[PDB]
C-alpha cells in the first residue's frame, strides 16, 4: 500500500541511522544515500527531519535526480499535517 508519515514519524528519523525529510509533501528515505549523495551527508542530515523542500529546490536538482528522488520515496506527508 502507500502510507503516510507524520511530520513527528518523520522527524524521529533526522540522525544516526535514518534520514528521511519531506520534499513538496512526500517523504525520502536516503539514509544509505548520505556518503553516495554528491552534495554531501552533511547537508542532507542537517535537513533530515522534516521540510528540506525548500532547501531541495534552493538547492536545485535535475530531471535524473528527481527520478532518482522517486525510487527513495517511502510514502507521503500525513494529510493531518497539511
Ligand atoms: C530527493 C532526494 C535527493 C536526491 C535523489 C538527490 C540527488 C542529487 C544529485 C544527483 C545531485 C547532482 C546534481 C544534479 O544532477 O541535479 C545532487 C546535488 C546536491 N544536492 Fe541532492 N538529492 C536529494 C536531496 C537533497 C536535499 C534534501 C538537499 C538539501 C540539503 C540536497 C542538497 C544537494 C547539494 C548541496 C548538491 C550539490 C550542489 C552543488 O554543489 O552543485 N539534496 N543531489
Amino acid at each position: 500500500a502507500v502510507k503516510y508519515y507524520t511530520l513527528e514519524e518523520i522527524q524521529k528519523h533526522n540522525n544516526s541511522k535514518s534520514t528521511w525529510l519531506i520534499l513538496h509533501y512526500k517523504v525520502y528515505d536516503l539514509t544509505k544515500f548520505l556518503e553516495e549523495h554528491p552534495g554531501g551527508e552533511a547537508v542532507l542530515r542537517a535537513q533530515a527531519g522534516g521540510d528540506a523542500t525548500a532547501n531541495f529546490e534552493a538547492v536545485g536538482h535535475s530531471t535524473d535526480a528527481r527520478e532518482l528522488s522517486k525510487t527513495f520515496i517511502i510514502g507521503e506527508l500525513h494529510p493531518d499535517d497539511r
